[PDB]
């Protein structure tokens, strides 16, 4: 134990602090300081936005907290969720789950736990994760999806350039037909490579129309996908409706996912496998257990969002969410740099394939205060996506 | 072509935060946008400052839809009362400069005017039924055809203020207010009511019911709806007419509500909303189930907002009612603008633009003041929706 406060004696949160670090990339860290000595962090990252969340918690919600008790994680939480008025959001729930998070790690901290404990106990060994193969065409992906093979990985995404297809955001092009024509070649020369052993992961990112995603869907059917995510833009949730009605290649949605309310229509009209909303994305442990619940309602699974740019603090909540959660499907996990890792010490690793949570109390990470002021913030941004007319579309 | 050189935030304080962007263009033209968001003002500010603008530089401003689209889609993460709040004020600042180059008002552009003046509603408020009835008869007096009434409850009572609630205290009060009001000043005034998110779905509709015999022009945010659902058992139950979505920021957030027919008027203002674009089509899907617009109005909006809220009332074919507190006179120096009121309705003037401007010189003498919305919570402590 981190200590316990003595029966019938008040613990005070005294401080709530925003770090911001760019180790290799931009991250926003929240460090919550209590008057008992322990203290929590939680990941505030919002790529390519990050200092809208800065300021949310520095200047509104951070000074709210000042004298409440950090052990009422789930008062807390509907405190800074119902308290905001206006509800909901990617700058609004990256806040609620940066305190969120912070807040767990104090409970696993004071109770002498890795956090998985404290949400119900492990359910699993290790975490199984897929990595990215790229390829600017086929034979370069196919080679690609053979490094993620040989290096233990049982899944892979496999995403490929499309020929004829090309910090301020950088502009990139797009053409449905050109990908329609492509992508199913993709995944028929993985499996006459391959064969069928390994998960193989598609992300449409968000580019096709549902019934656009409906042939591609049907035309990867051979090939035996884990998933085709992002298919069609899902912030209408009927969207998904005419994919799932014509294909039976699994569909994965949800990384840019704040709350429950963006998925609760995709989930309980079984319109989705897996439900790809993170901890730092959509509320912290608190409201994310929620939605892991609702899907396991209709046998949909979780499978976390991992890019770089969810910090390890992110990502040791993830872990630990995931070591627990009954309806795990699948963790994303690409790796941070050597500097990022440093900045932010884990007890979490990697192994053949599987990701792995260790048994620090908390949620095993912590941030080296003094090393992360070496890196100065500098802004990144998204890239953008325009049809070849030039039409704005979704990247 | 014509391109924007700077997109500026000004923060000013004349009685409460306001904060608003300035698109200045090679051109000499300039278009300014609200981008207030009441208790988390600062977000945006940076969401603008740190991250849009610098992409604006550059850009055609003429290209209104192409650049929402630009910073909708190309935010990544979507919707948000931060996000569309930045966007707002980007939409809100190229229409005032594309109502400028053509030498007309807003509403011209929109598609000229339906009607002559907004008919608005004011607050009365009072701490019990008495007070409420004291000023309902004084916002008649002051020719308002429409009052928001609102009363304390008995029994019930910078940072966020921490208030009290009592569900079954208020089922017990709230329909006296309105017998009252009509025994008082009969029926030929439109009143209406803001339950503020404090009831169940099964609640508002025992309200609704207890409301009908004193016909209320509406009632507003009874349940909270994230969950686009929690109207449905309200509007099987009462025909007393539902309003909601104050809070909205996206069609995304109203379109089951009004296509199921779950209530009767849309409250999403150009600010919350995204902007004239956004909220065109808005009211648009509305009207296709005949919901009407009744934009919520309060202070928190700037006159920028409210100057854009009125072009697009003066020609929004379905309009309803719109909602109508006033700004203090620090705020109108602040803000010169071409709207005023009179005999119950507000009046778009014809200057080209949206018709709003910001003395900045003014503005830099009322410095930004952190302020809260209170916080509601039952009596055994739980929180609650304020
Ligand atoms: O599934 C994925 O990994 C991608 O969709 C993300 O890498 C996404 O593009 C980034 O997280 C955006 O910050
Ligand atoms: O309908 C209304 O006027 C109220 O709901 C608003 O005054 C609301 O409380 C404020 O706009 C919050 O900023
Ligand atoms: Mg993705
Ligand atoms: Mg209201
Ligand atoms: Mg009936």
């Amino acid at each position: 134990s981190s200590g316990l406060v003595p029966r019938g004696s008040h613990m005070k949160i005294t401080a709530a602090r925003v770090i911001i670090t760019c180790p290799g990339r931009n991250f926003v860290t929240l460090k919550i300081e209590t008057d008992q000595g322990v203290y929590g962090i939680g990941d505030a990252t919002l790529n390519g936005r990050e200092l809208s969340v800065v300021a949310y918690l520095q200047e509104h919600v951070a000074p709210c907290l000042i004298g409440m008790d950090p052990r009422r994680i789930e008062d807390i939480w509907q405190y800074v969720y119902r308290g905001a008025y206006w509800r909901r959001g990617p700058v609004t729930m990256r806040a609620i789950a940066a305190v969120d998070m912070a807040l767990w790690d104090i409970k696993a901290k004071m109770a002498g736990m890795p956090l998985y404990q404290l949400l119900g106990g492990r359910s699993r060994d290790g975490i199984m994760v897929y990595g990215h193969a790229n390829g600017s065409d086929i034979a370069e992906t196919v080679e690609a999806v053979g490094h993620y093979i040989d290096m233990g990985y049982k899944a892979i995404r496999a995403q490929t350039g499309v020929p004829g297809i090309k910090s301020l955001p950088s502009v990139t092009g797009w053409d449905t037909r050109k990908a329609l024509n492509y992508v199913p070649k993709l995944f028929e020369e993985l499996r006459k490579t391959y064969g069928f052993d390994h998960h193989l992961l598609h992300d449409g990112h968000h580019r096709y129309t549902p019934q656009e995603a409906a042939n591609l869907g049907k035309m990867l059917e051979p090939y035996q996908l884990f998933w085709l995510e992002d298919c069609t833009p899902a912030e209408n949730q009927e969207a998904f409706r005419l994919v799932r009605q014509h294909t039976v290649t699994p569909l994965a949605v949800g990384e840019i996912f704040n709350t429950i309310w963006d998925a609760k229509d995709l989930i309980q009209n079984q319109l989705i496998d897996y439900i790809r909303a993170t901890v730092v994305g959509a509320g912290g442990l608190t409201h994310l257990r929620r939605i892991a619940d609702l899907a396991s309602l209709y046998q949909v699974r979780t499978g976390c969002h991992g890019p770089t740019d969810l910090s390890p603090v992110t990502m040791g909540c993830a872990l630990h969410f995931d070591t627990w959660v009954p309806n795990f499907g699948i963790q994303e996990y690409m790796r941070h740099t050597e500097e990022t890792d440093a900045v932010f010490p884990h007890d979490y690793w990697f192994e053949k394939g599987e990701l792995f949570v260790g048994e620090t109390p908390g949620h095993g990470v912590d941030i080296d205060e003094e090393l992360a002021a070496k890196y100065p913030y500098k802004p990144a941004y998204l890239p953008v996506a325009r049809l070849e007319d030039g039409t704005m579309w979704n990247w």
